[PDB]
């Protein structure tokens, strides 16, 4: 038991403290994103901002984070501070305030080199809630992707194209009629290369 | 005089603890840990019916114990405990599951360690969480619930326990806008899409209502 | 040119005091007394839909440490210095009923004297639990908030006051609120959770809309 | 395999640039620098007529080129550019001259450095600035303006250029409370009382009105 | 060439900051005069439900340290450079009646000149204690706020102004409020804590609604 601690000490150390500069064209990366929507907190129709609370599942895999669990006392994974590893700069493209982080910044690293990171967020973004008081509700959309890596450096994937609604707050002012998450491709004025985003479409209405 | 000596003893202990074998990497399946959580509810500051957020101020008592923090008192001039900045040691990642704003810390981040390896930490906090206050202006009032638990450690790494099911109300602000009808704290199990492993929370349930 | 010396004398004084030895805060074996006093500058806002009131004040904090003494003759005849608060231990004095983190309004800089005595006067803005009922009347409203160490009991940190009158002499003469009285009282209690004494200084303020 | 080689190649280059001859100390009259700026306006979020403040969301393409940042790709695995944290390199101190709050940064602080030593950095921001929204509720709309430029570097040390004088509006939020009649960005010169030497800014003028 | 100018700048910066480490601030034996001049950009809001007013302004700060002198000849004819304000000591100039932490609007970069003189001009937003009554009248309202070192007596930091007129030449022409006048005047203050006097510059602004 004092042994196992020492094994993990040794592996963090081997991993971090002696031997990654982000993805490149030669060494591209695939980040998988899934959203879990917890609450539409507020719809401000005097500014067309909507605040959402959700979490965002991120998963990716680095060869430099691999190890053999036999060399390390059968450790298959460990938890770690997100600052000790590279994380992807997944950004919402139409936010109107800096994202508020609601969960501790810790990730999970597995022996095959995959990393899982699940930050919870409050986000204000651009959305006209006209018709939220109608049957068909209002429809808002926000794109998420790397701000600086093109699609030849960071690819994006979803496991499914439904947002996760299974922990949506049942007593929220808004109900969700539908929530999808879909990969897309864009070009930006700066650059030849296309950029990848995952677009959250959310349809919602005042609970009544 | 012996003042200088007890000062040296404490610095020596601290450095024996921290700068030898060091910083403990958190709990694992092989080395699990039980955190005892307890809440002291001070005030429901605000209940916003247009967003269904409620704002609470409370102290969250966290208690755990690590082998790596044991020492013998007679070896350090009979020091039985000490205060230390929370940045100095490992602390658990206890998170409200339905917050809507980051938590605002109202007390200094200092814990107490005791020779037997236990640690105490009582952050005071202000939390906004998801809560529909319908009914708060009635006799029955309203009821809300928010879970607390590690965000990244399953039940096999961090288990949670309470000392009692009853929220401490003996410091509840007597002139709050809202009075407290009941407030309990009960351990639960949850599952999350990412993982087969069970996650543990303490669910805080508060029934409250406008003061007359 | 005496001015390069004075300056080296001071830097040397810093080294010798900071990285030599080293202070871990107070203990049962080596307790400390902190003198506090409040200077109330303004009641800024009284919100009666949430029962919070915002104060602006600064707090005089004084204490004395042996680890902090020096002979001035060995250091240029330097008798005192200004130093960043991050460089020295400071007491963890907290309000016990805040509703928002305190916002800090003055430099975190303290003054250290050769006898080990330290002086520090943080100016702060505080929201705390307070029902302003009756500010709009002649008797006014009463509020209270205690301050004390959050983690040290009276066996490690003792508080004293010089007066039980809050200093109102720089109170803002055009506040939305007049002060009718403002007192600060040392209190000792036991919380039978635990057998050792606890000390706080209870700020009691009486106030009404300015007329 | 070569994936590990290309990784090592980058590690090497970054090291080679970033510790020697390290932190290049900014532009000087002997060694001035040109920054090209272009704005992409996304949204007018709020126009407050009780305080005369307007809140914009935009991003700002910034480009410049340093000698100290050149390299031969052939000497580095044919690496022709790389992403890097904005803190590891000098970046220009372009500020809004009439903001009323600190700018909130919306995008990560990361830049792209090419082998000829050109750098590109595109921070997205939320700005409150001095603007009388009078007229916004009419056909004619309101006109506002905000100068951007170095705070401390005169036009002998930093020049500004634009590629076009038209703000890019192809990402303007289509259902904003405000529509854009026109948005231009124009290089200007200015003096301040501190200093004899003129300074450069790029003036963002926007004409806009409530959508109907 | 430009390789040499950079070489030289880098050498010089290394010499001041390293080579003779970090300057302990001013003392009774090494005192310091800071010149201050305000430029008022905008009165943004005047809140009469709390008597707070928000100003946007910049504050010109000059002082001179002997330990910042160099001979431009040893150093490639570099007469000045810009530098991050964290690489150097700066004065802790603080508003005495602020009700919020000051928000900084400009980058924190100073200019250092070879005679050892430093210019630093931070832009800020400030909320301070001010009763805006009369603002809608012809006479307008009048508010004042004091600025100066929070911890250094006049024997360590003295202040002076170049003129008693606040610079209005950049006042925002479409502000909710016009300025009828604006002065800055050096004063000498005594606090309870201290025998020694503290110096401050008093900002008196008289203002009203635009019409
Ligand atoms: O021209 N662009 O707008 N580019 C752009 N907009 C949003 C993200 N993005 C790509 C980008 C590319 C390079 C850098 Cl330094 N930043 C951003
Ligand atoms: O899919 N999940 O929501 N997982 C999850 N939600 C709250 C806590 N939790 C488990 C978890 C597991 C691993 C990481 Cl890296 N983050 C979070
Ligand atoms: O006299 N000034 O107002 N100068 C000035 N105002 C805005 C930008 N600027 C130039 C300047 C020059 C030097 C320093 Cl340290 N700061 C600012
Ligand atoms: O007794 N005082 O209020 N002193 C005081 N108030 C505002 C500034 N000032 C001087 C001072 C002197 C020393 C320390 Cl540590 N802080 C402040």
């Amino acid at each position: 038991k004092l042994h196992s601690q020492a094994n993990l000490m040794r592996l963090k150390s081997d991993l971090f403290n002696r031997s990654y500069p982000g993805p490149t064209k030669d060494d591209p990366l695939t980040v998988t994103l899934g959203f879990t929507l917890q609450d539409i907190v507020k719809a401000d129709s005097s500014t067309n901002e909507v605040d959402l609370v959700y979490y965002e599942q991120q998963r990716w895999k680095l060869n430099s984070l691999m190890w053999d669990p036999n060399e390390y006392g059968n450790i298959t994974d460990f938890r770690t501070s997100a600052a000790d590893i590279w994380t992807p700069d997944i950004t919402a493209y139409s936010s109107t305030r800096p994202v508020q982080v609601l969960s501790p910044q810790i990730a999970v690293v597995t022996h095959d080199g995959s990393v899982m990171f699940i930050p919870a967020q409050r986000l204000s973004f651009m959305c006209d809630p006209t018709g939220v008081d109608s049957e068909e509700g209002a429809t808002c959309a926000v794109k998420f992707g790397s701000w600086v890596y093109s699609g030849f450096e960071i690819d994006l994937k979803t496991d499914t194209d439904q947002v996760d609604l299974s922990s949506y707050y049942a007593s929220s002012k808004y109900e969700i009629l539908s929530a999808t998450q879909t990969r897309q491709v864009q070009h930006y004025s700066c650059c030849p290369e296309p950029y990848i985003d995952v677009n959250l479409v959310v349809k919602f209405r005042e609970r009544r």
